[PDB]
């Protein structure tokens, strides 16, 4: 891999692609003030993280940047506030235990052009379920997110696709995600919760999911396909707990313990604006597993 590769996966690589960095300077921090540092600067700038940072924080990552963990890197307790910025690379980065206080593990709130790839992100299941927020939540009317190659594990409520049912205004028509070829695991529920927005789930291996998988919520239009559930709960994919229903297009499905109650929407094939490789049900768990998360050489 390479510092500079730019997004080419999903939504990310739409509406003017995700460059992070890209064209700026390199620099390389292994404490927690280089990095907040680094990532809170204007301009763009390529930061490479190195060893292990820990630190209860909230990082405000400005636009233009590429963060990109080393083999053996990783963040404790140090989330990363992605907030009214646009064209942000999040990339081998590995992110766990950041408390309620200090945000989401990745938060994107009011931006475009992101692309989080081969992260892993968690917490734990023993310390209360509101004692962790999130993992990867999108929020506010963000647009052209991409979410691949990533582990996200060991955690309550993961992933969060718009915040409150009364955000019409704001997030309808936005959000639009794609999760490539990702691995969830030891997740209780939010895997992905989408309200309003377009989302499309390939190549994904769900494992002991506990409550629910994919909720699909306000309108929300979601497609999964080629894609395993495994010894995860009844619902797989469920629209619940809002005042509007979303909907769901499936193909290619590995089903396990799992199910599909949510109703039928209109996201084919034909209707993803950016190109995709699907492996195959039969052939997700292999591609996957120990390929997502935290597994790039630079
Ligand atoms: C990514 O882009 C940088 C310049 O921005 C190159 O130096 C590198 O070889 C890679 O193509
Ligand atoms: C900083 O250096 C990195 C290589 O580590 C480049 O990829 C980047 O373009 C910048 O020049
Ligand atoms: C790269 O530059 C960053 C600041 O942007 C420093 O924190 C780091 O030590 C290295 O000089
Ligand atoms: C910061 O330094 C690290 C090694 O300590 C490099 O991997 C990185 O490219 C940057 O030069
Ligand atoms: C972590 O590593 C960086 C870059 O090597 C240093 O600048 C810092 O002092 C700490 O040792
Ligand atoms: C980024 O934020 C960290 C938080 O610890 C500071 O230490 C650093 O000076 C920078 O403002
Ligand atoms: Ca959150």
């Amino acid at each position: 891999a390479s510092v500079t590769e730019s997004c080419n996966i999903g939504y990310a690589s739409t509406n003017g692609g995700t460059t992070g960095g890209k064209g700026g300077a390199t620099t390389t921090v292994s404490t927690l003030a280089q990095f907040t540092k680094a990532a809170e600067s204007s301009g763009k700038l390529n930061i490479v993280v190195k060893g292990k940072i820990s630190g209860g924080a909230k990082v405000r990552v400005q636009s233009d940047k590429t963060i990109i963990g080393q083999k053996g890197s990783e963040l404790v307790g140090t989330g990363l506030y992605i907030n009214k910025v646009k064209n942000v690379i999040v990339r081998n980065m590995k992110i766990s235990k950041v408390k309620d206080s200090n945000g989401d593990a990745i938060g994107i709130q009011a931006s475009k052009n992101v692309w989080v790839d081969h992260c892993d992100l968690s917490s734990d299941l023993k310390s209360g379920k509101d004692y962790y927020d999130g993992l990867l939540d999108i929020t506010h009317g963000s647009d052209w997110v991409t979410v691949s190659n990533t582990f996200l594990h060991d955690h309550f409520k993961a992933s969060l696709i718009g915040h409150t049912d009364s955000n019409a205004k704001e997030d309808k028509g936005k959000l639009h995600v794609t999760y490539a070829n990702n691995y969830w695991y030891n997740v209780n529920s939010r895997n992905p919760s989408v309200r309003f927005g377009t989302v499309h789930i390939y190549n994904n291996y769900y494992l002991e999911v506990g409550s629910s998988a994919v909720n699909t919520r306000m309108g929300a239009q979601v497609r999964v396909e080629s894609t395993v559930f495994d010894k995860s709960t009844k619902n797989g994919i469920i629209s619940v707990d809002s005042k509007e229903k979303g909907y769901a297009t499936v193909g290619d499905i590995s089903w396990g313990s799992s199910t599909n109650t949510a109703p039928k929407g209109t996201l084919g094939s034909s209707n993803i604006p950016y190109s995709y490789n699907l492996y195959g049900k039969n052939n997700v768990k292999a591609r996957v597993y120990g390929t997502a998360g935290q597994t790039l050489g630079f």
